[PDB]
């Protein structure tokens, strides 16, 4: 929650140290609303489960790596969160 | 496409010159804000108490209903949550 906001805020300031120009407004809202499809969530969760055993709580970086492999671009916080929620629904250990 | 055009309009209007880093947290927090399940039920109820099921419910009707409940200016998302709940009982919507 506060971790999610830290992440987006961190991204937004790093991306735009001096303000968000109007030319980037559609782009920004679209980015913030961007999400994985169900098929992508399934595929990320499966890939993570195939490669972990529970002794090591799946970290945000682990999810990032799996999602990046699928969408071939840098994942957003929402996309990471979607996969974390899917892993939680099967009781898989998560760092966060 | 309408939802996005609404929020995009709002952002352009709010910040004609650029979003200053000083407003980032305020903007993101507002964009992320949503009604609780109990708030959505209450807003839908209020509309259903004051409309007949034929006249289309407007964004304004819903905004007013939500404002009464949360006591601050509603966001597009908060309005959409109520519109979706009304649609689930076949209540007509202007948008």
């Amino acid at each position: 929650t506060t971790t999610f906001m830290d992440n987006v805020l961190g991204w937004l300031h790093k991306g735009y140290p001096e303000g968000v120009p109007p030319k980037d407004y559609f782009a920004l809202l679209a980015l913030l609303k961007r999400s994985l499809t169900e098929d992508e969530v399934v595929r990320a969760a499966q890939a993570i489960l195939r490669s972990t055993d529970g002794q090591s709580p799946v970290t945000d970086d682990d999810i990032r790596n799996a999602v990046h492999q699928i969408i071939e671009k840098e994942p957003t916080a929402e996309e990471i969160n979607q996969v974390a929620a899917r892993l939680a629904s099967v009781g898989w250990p998560l760092a966060v």
